[PDB]
């Protein structure tokens, strides 16, 4: 609703972000070709997703700062920092698509699959990460929350990389890992790989920008936001397989990649010993017929209906956590975000 | 000399660095497997090089801080920050070896070529980068130079990535780029990809730790150190091809990878029109016979002797820059480093 509202406004600011990041081109002409590559990287990889994280920073900021303190420069810093969380996302996805052997992202061929790009996209991804701290320095360097924001982005990156490491370790190519795909492990993976940077980070950044820096306040927000991020990753796994690629913009790879998906964890909890064999013989391999076999098993087990029920119960639980932990922050802060992702198809 | 001295001391501290980075394992057992992977990454990828950058931080620190201000904690911070520049190096090399299709590094198979690793090494490389800011926070957070060090590492990373981008852009696979391999372009590539992080960064970090933060002082040091780093990269290119892989620990790939190497730039300046054709038909391709053809051309052109002369003249020039710009810093600071790299065979 409020997200829907701010969406055109937020995307319109992207041209300024690009302009400012590429403005070193007059002062140091010797790096002109690299800066033209950076602009190409930014245009391809920072546009076309939902902008949920960047929008959350902007919306939260507006709801947390007294309107009389929202002058032009303040607002600009807020949307700049929203764009930083978007650049973080861009960095992670570019690299992740290489590591997951993915084909499409946000409705187009993955950056690394473009002819002429390939593993150069590794450097590209890191340049996106570098842009975050260039923007923080250009816009927020004089603010009392500058160090807090730097440390929050760096810590958020580390936690996300640790998540990514548990993701890759639980999914060896070439090895059947069924014994490792447990509820407990799944929760640990998604807490680190998705929830810190996609839920806690944007709200925490707007909190620090609003001068809300207390540990108790951050720990309360974190309780809501981490559970929100677990739920969002369960949706992401559901969408990898049962989503429409023309709506989600991406082709699924979790089964081929041997991933500890929410779907395989649920499959294992309900599997007969015979169906367990079907999973063991078919999971984590590149053959289309083996992937289809696993999908048919999930459908045979009513997993889409089980996903609908989990989502209702978990949404109710997040709503209870908001009732417990939102204060003294406006509940709308957390609700706008829950409503943006409840029942999402992309 | 002084580097030779501090080398066993510096390497001995690596076990503490590992211990402290892996100490989150008692508090959050859920990330234990990721932290065991991080230790494996650190042990494989942070050990076995020359430790020139880490040692430079330690040596410079000792020479810049009054001995009476060098207490146990101070020294520990200094070697910790030396280890940060080593982790930066580890991050860059792991990723670079993927992008360059390299085989060996520091005397062993490149991390990404280890069976079971492959493109997971992308996440590994970034975890190494994350460790830098974890160590800065654990050891330097209360110091007046904390922000300065954070911003120096982040800026140094960005400049190095911009260098890497000019390197990749000047070396397209599958395309003959001979027209782009100019003196001017070469100097711009190596200034950004090597000189800022390998020469300016360690000395600048020890300067900031010694409370030397003035812009004029940093700009003078930079003049010496950037020229030093250009010269060091010219040596690196010379070693890619004419070095002993059992001494350098790495197999060369510049000719196969179509790189704007110092050697190809020199080859082009002296080539007859016929030899230019030999280069055009043979450079930037994977065939062993084509690589050998290019090497024979370089040897036919006395390029090893031309490298010896350039090195003498450039070393003399760096020495002149030290005479002009060292003050008020001890010249030994820059000389120890020049002497560590003059005439190096690895
Ligand atoms: C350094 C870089 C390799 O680190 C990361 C890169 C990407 C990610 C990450 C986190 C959460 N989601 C994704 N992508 C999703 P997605 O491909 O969009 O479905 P996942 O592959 O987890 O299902 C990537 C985490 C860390
Ligand atoms: C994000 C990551 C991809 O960025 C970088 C990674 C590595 C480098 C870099 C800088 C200087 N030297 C190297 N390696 C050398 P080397 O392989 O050791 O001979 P080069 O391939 O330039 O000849 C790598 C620069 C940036
Ligand atoms: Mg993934
Ligand atoms: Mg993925
Ligand atoms: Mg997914
Ligand atoms: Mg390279
Ligand atoms: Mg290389
Ligand atoms: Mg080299």
């Amino acid at each position: 609703d409020v997200y829907a509202q701010e969406k055109q406004d937020f995307v319109q600011h992207f041209s300024q972000i690009v302009r400012v990041l590429t403005e070193d081109e007059m002062g140091h002409p010797e790096i002109g070709d690299a800066i033209a590559r950076l602009k190409e990287v930014l245009e391809y990889n920072a546009i076309g997703g939902k902008y949920n994280r960047g929008l959350t920073v902007v919306v939260a900021f507006r709801e947390l700062v007294e309107p009389r303190k929202q002058d032009a420069d303040s607002l600009q810093r807020a949307w700049t920092v929203g764009w930083c969380v978007e650049l973080l996302q861009a960095f992670f996805l570019v690299a992740d698509d290489i590591m997951d052997s993915s084909l499409t992202r946000r409705g187009q061929i993955c950056w690394y699959q473009k002819p002429g790009v390939g593993l150069d996209a590794i450097n590209d991804a890191n340049l996106l990460e570098a842009c975050i701290y260039r923007l923080l320095k250009l816009y927020c360097r004089e603010q009392p929350y500058y160090l807090n924001l730097i440390e929050l982005f760096l810590q958020s990156s580390y936690q996300t990389e640790i998540g990514q490491t548990l993701d890759l370790l639980t999914a060896p190519q070439g090895n059947v890992d069924l014994v490792r795909f447990t509820e407990k492990r799944y929760k640990s993976i998604v807490k680190y790989k998705t929830a810190f940077y996609s839920f806690y980070l944007p709200i925490a950044a707007a909190m620090y920008m609003a001068g809300i820096d207390g540990e108790k306040e951050h720990a309360n927000a974190k309780k809501i936001l981490l559970e929100m991020g677990e739920f969002f990753q369960i949706q992401d796994d559901y969408l990898d397989l049962f989503g429409d690629p023309s709506v989600t913009g991406k082709i699924g790879t979790d089964i081929q990649d041997n991933k500890c998906s929410w779907l395989v964890v649920q499959c294992l909890q309900r599997a007969t010993p015979e169906q367990y064999q079907i999973l063991k013989e078919n999971y984590g391999q590149k053959e289309a017929e083996k992937v289809a076999r696993v999908k048919a098993l999930y459908e045979e087990l009513d997993l889409p209906a089980v996903f609908l029920q989990y989502e209702e119960d978990s949404y109710s639980h997040i709503m209870a956590l908001i009732e417990q932990y939102a204060a003294p922050l406006p509940p709308a802060v957390f609700l706008g975000l829950a409503r943006k992702i409840y029942k999402r198809r992309k």
